[PDB]
């Protein structure tokens, strides 16, 4: 077939180069850019449907995560309306849902039940002051976390997210759903347990509720039970017999509405002692100006909260987005979000992303514009005006079933673990270090440790590479590894060495220590025997993979050069890429006799070069 | 001259591959490996002299550095006395002192302030038992950080060191002196100052200092800047006037023993309420066995210790080392220095490592073993036992001021400051960061952020690599960038890329982005858009400069090879190396249709191979 022929000068880096001469309106999002497009001839009944679903879920989802967090329920109604509102102007993705999260609002909450305890709090109980002080509390919160985003969004820090590796996310995503389950657990029994701040805290709490187990509530657990065993084989049933049905069934809203209308009807609280949310407050709240003194005491969990929402929403909208062929805006993701998060913490609401199964919910009924969301929002604001005392009888335990039964899809990573593992083991390390350090520690101080992790993994890498002893394949310009081929010889005194990862200091190092193991000698040691006393001529460094030089790594090579030109060994280069060799040049490299001769393009042009002498 | 003339087959890597073929005494280091091979016919004399010298420079070395540590004089010379002997016997270097640095000691003491402050332990003034109780956490935090370098030892991660950058260790080199001389000018000034720990203690400290400069008294600023003046004129002078003389003089001493005899001829401790030391203890005290329920509370300033003190001891050893032709093993010194500063923290001393003045010292007046340790550990005792009582009206301020004298070399490296930022940015960015974060956080933590700031720029340089689009040398095989050299010709219908970085999460986007720019489009687009109806036809990618590669990349490379494919764009990879192409073999990427025939050895075979279709 084809055949490799090539006729040109053996030229080097000095020959090469003289032969061869080198040398306003998108940052404030408007809905002006699509409303004026719209479509209304036929995308307002699609919006109205997926709205009123999506609605009607969020409405429940907020409900719901406001438990996760340490506030009465109610301010949950006011964190899946506000954000969605705000949102609505400033976002860029026209199908996610913009509400609470169960993860971000159990990381809100363990801040909060951190900063206001209920012995420390209260020594009397004074529920309406703990109450008043966990609301302002998570509002400061979140308005630190809304400042913390628009800060990044206005730095156009957008790429932080690929710090956010799979394995790293997936770890800490099933650390969060042991979190999450843990404390719907503790809900869901009926059973008191002090709260505990600091580490190792989820294993205090499970032995607690162990020994507490024998005060739990019948009516709450069978509740619950009943709860989460009707919404896992329905989404079994509907995943299974998929192909028709295509929208899922909301049944978290009809159990929920059968729960609350059995429970008014038999009237479960005072017959059972049953536990019901007792208070709805009815209307919307004056804004209040949190207290931006305790900021200090809450800047290493809500970075952690700013990047988890972040990553959550920008995850989510992306794929959406390369489904329905469109592109969203990282940093106008960024400051749509700590607006959102800025105007939520002004008005009593805890911190908002977007949710895959409420943007699932929206989607697949029809979404086709952020309308739908101003929809949902509307029927929030039915929710909360009036349907704030048909809802005094509902069950806490039935809110935490639902987030429990939801809990699945997290808790389904640990099957795909050893697959990583077989595959890399680097990632494998990342997963498992990622969650046991969300277990140990707490969310916000695992996802720190878990991105360093990451961080020394990389430097890790890099610092111990593969390198190679090099022979040319017979009648070729190919050189491969001796000790591998089997049909490989080495050169006539000399020899060649690959380094493959850029020169630093840990690589530089590493890199005397691998040529001291392939010359067979150093040339420190056989100077002074010699100077004491008053196999190898050349040495051949593939340089093709060195991707970047620092001051130490050019001090480096410089020493080799000299202490191998001591001892009448001759140092060349191979394959180094320009910009090395310009780096190499503004650290003053070529001075004292280098002058760029010995430096070849590739690992044939030296070996030839070396024939002629 | 020589020509390039090959005369091979177009490779792939299918046919490369199916036509060549692939496939216990030491550790408890004795004295009985050099005491037998002694040579006391000749190195005696020598060795008494250098531990004669190098003795009366420790004793005064100790009884100064013992002030930076908030612990009494007189504890410093046991601090000089103790790791000497239980490193006569565990270490490797022949040439080191052992003993107190200014550094390390004032790290340690920093420490015992923050743990027994005056106001909070003396609510009387009970200089006893705060001098007792600073005495424990001292000998406490040193065993601690023997217990680690210990075990660090025996996980034999000596490689840690390399960490350590010389930007970065510049930096701390110069907060540290900046440390050092604001709490020696507080000592020399006799103004009291109350004691402040955390954030920016160094400014407040300074502010306080200038507020109360109207206290100061006239002897001890007098005597403590005479010593200034004359020890930094007599080392100036030694060092222009260095052709006589070789060894140093030993100046602090000479001053030292005239400051305390005209102390005690004038008696200034009344006359002028001059601060002498006033108390030193009259023999060996018994061993206690420290309180280690406070280890809790040591633990990031007890890592920081260790491994700036054995940074510093394998530094001094290893250019001494080179020097004299011999080598030093660094998991060997871990114990050795472990075992002293165990064994030191076991009889109320500070931690212990090398001084380079004091080694300096040692080696210039002919040093040859540690038996000039063993001379230095004896004039040390003989100091203990019966100097005790004439050493008591020497003054602080001198002292604190031989201290300053010494911190010059420390202060003098702002000056190659600007060199480095011309050289390469990223080193001079970790100088500074580095120096800034010991300022405003401390030692202990300004390492620890160095370490991490370091991390993080090696993962960005790796992250954000140089690509190049690339053209052929007309007549050759050299493929260099077009847009660089202006004689460079594209080939016909097909772009070549190069990446120059391993592929990893940040490198997959990167890569991703970089593909897109470069061929013009994205495969995603042009498929929807081919879709809905119902300029190059190959991208080589020049994967050289690849050293790892991780799930995440594979996946993206795979990706990236279907969605060209969906719109027939055949995409080639070339130059990628064995352990790479494993890798990929074992992270499934050579499943569904891609049989390993699209990869070429370098950047002609695949060019070639397109030319025949
Ligand atoms: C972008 C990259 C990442 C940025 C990350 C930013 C992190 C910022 C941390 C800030 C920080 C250290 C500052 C120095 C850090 C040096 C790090 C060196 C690292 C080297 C590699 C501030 O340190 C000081 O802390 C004082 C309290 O101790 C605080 O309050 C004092 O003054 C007040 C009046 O000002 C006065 O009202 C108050 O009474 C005073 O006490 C001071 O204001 C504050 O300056 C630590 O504070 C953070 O907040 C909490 C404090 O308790 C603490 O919460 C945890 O509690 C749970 C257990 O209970 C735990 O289980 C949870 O997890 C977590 O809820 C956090 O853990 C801690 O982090
Ligand atoms: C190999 C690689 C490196 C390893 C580094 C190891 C560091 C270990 C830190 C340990 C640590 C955090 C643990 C979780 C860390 C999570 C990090 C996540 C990072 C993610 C990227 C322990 O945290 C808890 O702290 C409690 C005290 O707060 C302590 O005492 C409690 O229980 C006791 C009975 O057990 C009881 O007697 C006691 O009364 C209780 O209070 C607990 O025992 C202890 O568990 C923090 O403690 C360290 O020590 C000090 C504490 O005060 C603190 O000192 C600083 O003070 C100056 C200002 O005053 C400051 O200016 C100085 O600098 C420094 O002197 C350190 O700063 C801090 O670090
Ligand atoms: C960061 C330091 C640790 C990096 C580990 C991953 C790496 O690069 O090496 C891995 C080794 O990993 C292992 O052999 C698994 C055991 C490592 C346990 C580490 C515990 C740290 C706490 C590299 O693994 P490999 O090169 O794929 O082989
Ligand atoms: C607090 C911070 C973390 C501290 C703890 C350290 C956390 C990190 C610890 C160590 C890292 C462990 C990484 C995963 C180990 C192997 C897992 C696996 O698949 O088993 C193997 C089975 O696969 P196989 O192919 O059947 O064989
Ligand atoms: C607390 C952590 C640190 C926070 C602060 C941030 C610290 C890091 C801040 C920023 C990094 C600064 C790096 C050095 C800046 C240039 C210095 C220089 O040589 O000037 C230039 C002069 O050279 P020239 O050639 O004459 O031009
Ligand atoms: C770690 C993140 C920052 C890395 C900086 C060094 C690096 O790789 O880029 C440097 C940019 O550095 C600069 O242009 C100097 C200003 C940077 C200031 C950073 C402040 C951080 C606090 C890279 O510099 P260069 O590629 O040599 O050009
Ligand atoms: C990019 C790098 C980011 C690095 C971020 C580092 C954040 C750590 C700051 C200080 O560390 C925390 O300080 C808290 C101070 O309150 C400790 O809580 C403590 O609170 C109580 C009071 O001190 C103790 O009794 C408890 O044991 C303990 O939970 C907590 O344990 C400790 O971790
Ligand atoms: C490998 C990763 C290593 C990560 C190491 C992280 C070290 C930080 C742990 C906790 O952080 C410290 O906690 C101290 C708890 O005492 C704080 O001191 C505080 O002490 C007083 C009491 O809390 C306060 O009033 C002062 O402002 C403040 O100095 C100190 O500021 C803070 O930094
Ligand atoms: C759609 C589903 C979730 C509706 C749930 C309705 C709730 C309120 C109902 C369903 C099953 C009921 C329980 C069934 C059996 C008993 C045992 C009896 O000795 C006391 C009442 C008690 C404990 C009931 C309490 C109320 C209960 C928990
Ligand atoms: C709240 C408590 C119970 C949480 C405990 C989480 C820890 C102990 C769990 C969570 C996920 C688990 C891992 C999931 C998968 C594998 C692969 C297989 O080879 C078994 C071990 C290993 C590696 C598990 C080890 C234990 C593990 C890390
Ligand atoms: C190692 C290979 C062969 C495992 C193959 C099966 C995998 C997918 C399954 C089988 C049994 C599973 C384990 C069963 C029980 C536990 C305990 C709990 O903490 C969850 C994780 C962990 C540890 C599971 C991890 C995933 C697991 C190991
Ligand atoms: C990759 C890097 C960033 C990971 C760093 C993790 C370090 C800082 C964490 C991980 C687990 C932590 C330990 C977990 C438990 C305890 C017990 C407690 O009584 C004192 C603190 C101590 C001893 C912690 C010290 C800090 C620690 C060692
Ligand atoms: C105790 C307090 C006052 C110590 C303060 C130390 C800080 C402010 C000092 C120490 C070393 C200094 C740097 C040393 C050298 C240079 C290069 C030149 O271009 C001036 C700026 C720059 C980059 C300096 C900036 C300020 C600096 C970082
Ligand atoms: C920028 C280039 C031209 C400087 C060349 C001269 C260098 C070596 C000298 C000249 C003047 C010096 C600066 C003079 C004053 C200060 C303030 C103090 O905090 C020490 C560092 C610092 C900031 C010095 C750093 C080093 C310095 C910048
Ligand atoms: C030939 C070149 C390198 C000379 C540069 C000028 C040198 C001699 C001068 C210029 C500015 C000076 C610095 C100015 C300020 C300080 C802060 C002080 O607390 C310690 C000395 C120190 C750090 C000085 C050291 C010497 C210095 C760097
Ligand atoms: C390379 C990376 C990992 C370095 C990270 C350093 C971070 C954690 C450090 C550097 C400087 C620090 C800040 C310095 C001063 C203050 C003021 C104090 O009242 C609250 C804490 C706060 C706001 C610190 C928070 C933590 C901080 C931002």
């Amino acid at each position: 077939s084809c055949s490799y022929v090539v006729s040109r000068p053996v030229y080097s880096e000095l020959a090469f180069q003289q032969q061869y001469e080198r040398r306003v309106l998108k940052t404030l999002l408007p809905v002006l850019d699509w409303l004026p497009k719209y479509r209304i001839k036929e995308w307002l009944l699609s919006d109205i449907i997926s709205g009123v679903s999506t609605g009607l879920v969020g409405t429940l989802q907020g409900m719901a995560y406001a438990l996760l967090a340490a506030v009465p329920v109610g301010y949950g109604l006011y964190s899946a309306f506000f954000p969605i509102l705000t949102y609505f102007i400033f976002g860029t993705s026209r199908h996610i849902s913009v509400g609470p999260f169960p993860v971000v609002s159990l990381m809100v909450g363990s801040v909060v039940l951190s900063m206001a305890p209920d012995e420390h709090f209260i020594i009397s109980i004074d529920f309406a002051a703990r109450d008043a002080a966990r609301v302002l509390i998570a509002s400061t919160l979140t308005l630190l976390v809304g400042i913390i985003q628009l800060i990044f969004g206005g730095l156009q820090i957008g790429f932080i997210v690929r710090y956010l590796a799979d394995p790293l996310v997936g770890g800490f995503t099933t650390a969060a759903a042991f979190q999450v389950l843990v404390s719907q657990l503790k809900i869901v029994l009926n059973v008191s347990t002090k709260n505990y701040n600091g580490i190792l805290s989820i294993i205090y709490t499970l032995i607690e509720i162990f020994q507490n187990i024998g005060n739990t509530n019948l009516a709450d657990f069978i509740a619950g039970l009943l709860t989460i065993i009707i919404c896992m084989a329905v989404k079994e049933l509907n995943d299974r017999f998929k192909h028709k049905i295509p929208v899922p069934i909301p049944i978290e809203v009809i159990v929920t509405i059968i729960a609350t209308a059995i429970s008014y009807a038999v009237n479960l609280e005072k017959n059972y002692n049953a536990g019901i949310v007792k208070s709805i407050p009815r209307g919307f709240l004056p804004p209040e100006i949190p207290p931006i003194s305790l900021f200090s005491e809450m800047l290493t969990a809500s970075f952690s909260i700013a990047v988890v929402a972040y990553a959550i929403a920008v995850s989510v909208g992306k794929v959406y987005a390369i489904k329905y062929d469109y592109t969203i805006d990282g940093n106008q993701e960024f400051i749509a979000f700590g607006i959102s998060n800025i105007f939520s913490g002004f008005f009593s609401c805890f911190v908002a992303t977007t949710a895959l199964s409420r943007t699932a919910v929206q989607e697949s009924t029809g979404g086709k514009t952020q309308i739908a969301g101003i929809i949902s929002a509307a029927v929030v604001m039915i929710a909360i005006v009036a349907l704030g005392k048909l809802l005094e009888p509902l069950q806490k335990s039935v809110l935490a079933a639902v987030v429990i039964a939801n809990l699945k899809g997290m808790f389904m990573q640990v099957c795909d673990v050893p697959r990583l593992w077989r595959q890399n083991k680097t990632d494998a390390v990342i997963w498992v270090f990622t969650c046991i350090a969300s277990i140990i520690l707490g969310l916000d101080l695992g996802l720190l440790a878990g991105l360093m992790f990451g961080f020394l993994t990389v430097v890790v890498r890099v610092q111990f590479p593969s390198w190679n002893s090099l022979g040319s394949i017979p009648n070729t310009d190919i050189y491969r590894s001796t000790k591998d081929y089997k049909n490989i010889e080495e050169p006539e005194g000399v020899k060649i060495l690959r380094f493959s990862s850029p020169i630093f200091y840990g690589n530089v190092d590493g890199l005397k220590k691998c040529i001291k193991s392939t010359v067979g000698f150093d040339a420190i040691r056989v100077y002074n025997k010699r100077l004491k006393a008053l196999p190898i001529h050349s040495l051949v460094l593939d340089c093709g993979a060195v991707s970047f030089l620092d001051v130490v790594g050019v001090r480096s090579l410089r020493m080799i050069v000299k202490e191998f030109q001591r001892i009448d060994v001759h140092v060349y280069f191979a394959s180094l890429q320009d910009h090395v060799i310009e780096k190499l040049e503004q650290c003053g490299f070529f001075n004292d006799s280098i002058r760029k001769d010995i430096f070849f393009l590739t690992v044939h042009d030296a070996i030839l070069h070396l024939r002629s002498q």
